RNA sequence: UUUUUUUUUUUUUUUUUUUUUUUUUUCUCCUCUUUUUUUUUUUU
């Protein structure tokens, strides 16, 4: 099957260094302390956060120096072509909630809420392509909506490598083809990387170009989400006064 | 030849948990030429 034509067009019609269309939203729910909604291409995510509160259970599991970040991951049973129902014991959810907890224990400026918990929930309504970056961006928007201070605006994007060229924002068809996939979590102002992942084989000479293309695609996600945040804050500033 | 007074480092600790590798596709596809097919035999 052709994943890159001779003309340079992909299966869905975009070039190598081209992203899908994103359409976000802030303030979806009312009861919670924060909310967000993003649809990156054909993947629909959702995130809900709860502000610093009293530790549930009160089983002396607190930290006297910082706060306790608690991230979960879930997925709807109609999120793909087949039903594929799973119980709440899978290790895919555990590893996704652990990479989420790892990146948000580094992005959030947590040394201001001693002996407090932060509960972050992510719900995926339709998965087609990169799920990690869609969850990270939806929870970055939900955290901004909740007013929790943070060092920067963390954004994530993936990449690939086919026929000696570097792709960007891979889809499920391209992902399920046995290629060197790769994902980041970038802080645009400093250029630092919060998380790095990889699978499948790849030569050592092509790591610089796949990593550079992924970082550039994350910097391209940054501008599009930045205009959404600026329009939202100008909206509320106009409403307030 | 210049008296008298203006307190200070948050209180708390004797919390239960009965799971388990993975996980999810890619179609049908013209094999060229001396033949029947030789064959016992012996030295390993």
């Amino acid at each position: 099957l052709e994943l890159l034509s001779d003309q340079g067009y992909r299966v869905d019609g975009r070039r190598a260094g081209e992203l899908r269309k994103i359409q976000a939203r802030m303030g979806v729910f009312a009861q919670a302390d924060g909310s967000a909604y993003i649809e990156q291409g054909n993947t629909k995510a959702l995130a809900v956060v709860y502000g610093p509160h009293e530790i549930r259970g009160s089983r002396a599991r607190a930290l006297p120096d910082r706060a306790l970040v608690n991230c979960q991951y879930s997925s709807a049973t109609f999120s793909t072509g087949e039903r594929k129902r799973r119980p709440h014991g899978d290790r895919k959810s555990c590893e996704m909630g652990l990479q989420l907890r790892q990146t948000f224990e580094a992005a959030i400026l947590t040394q201001l809420h001693p002996r407090s918990q932060i509960d972050i929930y992510v719900q995926v309504l339709q998965a087609d392509g990169g799920t990690y970056a869609a969850c990270v961006n939806a929870a970055t928007l939900a955290v901004l909506d909740a007013g929790i201070p943070m060092r920067d605006f963390v954004c994530a994007c993936s990449a690939g490598f086919v026929d000696g060229t570097a792709l960007a924002d891979l889809s499920h068809v391209e992902e399920a083809a046995g290629g060197p996939q790769l994902a980041l979590a970038l802080l645009p102002a400093s250029g630092q990387i919060a998380l790095l992942e990889m699978d499948a084989r790849l030569h050592e000479d092509h790591l610089e170009r796949v990593l550079e293309a992924a970082a550039q695609a994350a910097r391209d996600v940054h501008t599009l989400l930045d205009r959404v945040v600026r329009q939202h804050v100008r909206e509320a500033s106009i409403l307030l006064g």
